[PDB]
């Protein structure tokens, strides 16, 4: 059998994001002018 | 069998974001002028 | 069996955002003008 | 003066949680047992 | 002067929750027996 | 003075969490069994 | 003047966290026995 | 049997980012002109 | 001036975490038992 | 059987990024002029 | 065992007062003028 | 085992006050003109 | 085992204050106009 | 004339106790054993 | 004329105790076995 | 004429205690066994 | 085994504060106008 | 004129003590046996 | 084994503060006009 | 006239003791044996 623990269970203080999860593509064409 | 704990379960203060969940692509052509 | 712990659950405070769920795409052209 | 542009401002699908504020402590103490 | 923009303002889509705003602690004893 | 661009402003797809923001402190004492 | 940009502002997929934003300390003692 | 441990598990305070996960592939063009 | 580009600014997928910032002091002590 | 502990598991303050996962892969062409 | 003991217990003559215990937070904008 | 003697215990006349014990943060902006 | 003694213990004239206990962060902008 | 601002007024959270008034003295003969 | 500001006025959180006002004497013999 | 600001006037956490006044003096005779 | 003695245990008059103890950070950004 | 700021005055987090006020004499004659 | 006496223990007239402990940092930006 | 700044004033985070004031003398005799 399996006993997982991950994420940030039982953390104390997750005041960062988590981790999202994609099931697909990116496509990226920023422009950016200073 | 499966034991399973992930996410933020049991945390203490979870003040970041949680993760998505996306099941699709992201097209993304941003233009950004300073 | 499965037994699954996710999400915030049991959380202490959960001041953030959960996770939403998307099925489908984004297609995102924003213009910033400074 | 200031011109700030932060969080998912302008974003194409905003299906994370998004970041709380949280202004105190969190004190913690989880028991799991597999 | 300040001119802000934050939060999902402007979004396309926003499908997972924001954040809130605790000011406050918060003291957290889960027990979890699997 | 300041143009600031953060976060996840203008993105193509937000699915991970984002930041909170915690002023104050965390006292974490977590137990695992497995 | 300042012309800043940062996290991960016009990104294409911002699947992971974000970094939260933490003024204070942690204490952590956990308890691990597998 | 397996007993997995992982993530930010039963951390103190996370207050960076969790990892995603992506599954499908980015392709990237940014041009930056300062 | 200054013109500031840093972070996963413009990246192409951002799943990694990114960094916090935390303002404070950790004080850790964790008891493993295999 | 295994017994594994990884990641940032039961850090004393997780302020740094946690790695992500990709299944992909990353085509990249930026341009940067000065 | 433990055997504590605090606080203002077996004192002779407190004339003054005693601590409270506060969880959650201050926030305080006073203002004064003479 | 544990024998702990603190505070003002036994003491001959405690006429100031005793140490409070606050669990969360404080946020102050007095504004005084004289 | 331990034997602690701390505090303004067996004193003769606690007249100051004793000491407080903080867990959790002071953010502080007072503005003195004399 | 006079304009006198004292003790924990206008506070934020007096948590801790405030001091007493005594007018008169303290014989002290505490006998402690461990 | 006189404008006075003592204490812990207009302080954000007065945890610890204030001092108290003693008008007299302290003969004390504490007597220590540990 | 005087404008006087002094003790923990205005501060943002008064945690520690503040100071008494005592006038008259103190005869101390402890003796400590260890 | 340990005999710990500290603060102003067994003291003879404390007039001064006692230190508090702070878990936690301190933003300061006082103005002061003479 | 005087204008007059001392002590912890706007201070961020006064964690120790304060200074008392003694207006009299001490006579101390303490016998320490290790 | 140890024995250890410390902090203003015994003293004979503790007037001044004693140390206070903090476990986080200390960002000050004060501004002072005279 | 006269501008004064002193003591801790405007600090960033006394966790020392501050002065105290003590006007009259000090007759000491300790006698310590190892």
């Amino acid at each position: 059998n399996m006993k997982h623990m991950a994420g940030a269970a039982a953390a104390g203080a997750v005041v960062g994001g988590l981790g999202g999860y994609m099931l697909g593509s990116a496509m990226s064409r920023p422009i950016i002018h200073f």
